[PDB]
């Protein structure tokens, strides 16, 4: 038989999807962030990215409903920036911060169950002592 | 300032979103697929997905309108194996076959614009000359 493998094809593809993020093509889902007194932000985005990063989002998408087109999620304590940030590490593998947000951002990672963001914020932290 | 890469990151999330394909969750298009006296066969898949890995279906699917729902696009000329095999590839980032088939999977992934396939199956048929 014949077999063929692309490994840097993941990669690629989500940085196409990223793409179509950015660019508000085939998005399915708005989060509508609003905290506290900062100014209400929304982020457009794909379920199925979401869902492939989160095991929040994955269980809060798949219900037996077949969504008609764009749903609207109000999302709570959790800031613009972190829920940003977040977002794009779904859809880029990576995730900056300076050196005081990284507690919001661990706190928004296990609020969406984020295993790796947890485990690195948790890394730096601890190294801070 | 703080800033996490992880490397496995894309490779996990496509796992994830190929189950949610095998699973039919989060669904957004359908592929009819009929080719001359061969069954019908349907896919469904993620227009994201997709997108990310094929030009055709990234034109075929970003366009003006928002789509409600769950698209039917009816496929024609290429088997149903060869879709699935595409698919997966898509999904997966690897692709399997008999060394029969090479060739009509290289006229999928021509028609869909799949440049690693078509490259692969490209170097094996030059290879058994």
């Amino acid at each position: 038989t014949f077999s063929y493998t692309l490994e840097d094809h993941t990669k690629q593809a989500f940085g196409i999807m990223n793409e179509l993020r950015l660019s508000q093509q085939l998005c399915d889902v708005t989060l509508q962030v609003k905290y506290q007194d900062a100014p209400a932000a929304q982020f457009m985005a794909h379920k199925a990215v979401l869902a492939s990063s989160s095991p929040v989002f994955k269980a809060m998408f798949t219900n037996g409903l077949r969504e008609q087109g764009m749903e609207v999620v109000s999302i709570e304590g959790i800031h613009p920036k972190v829920m940003e940030r977040l977002i794009e590490f779904a859809y880029t593998a990576s995730i900056s911060m300076g050196e005081k947000c990284v507690l919001h951002v661990m706190n928004g990672a296990v609020m969406y169950q984020i295993d790796s963001v947890v485990r690195a914020c948790a890394d730096f932290l601890v190294q801070q002592l």
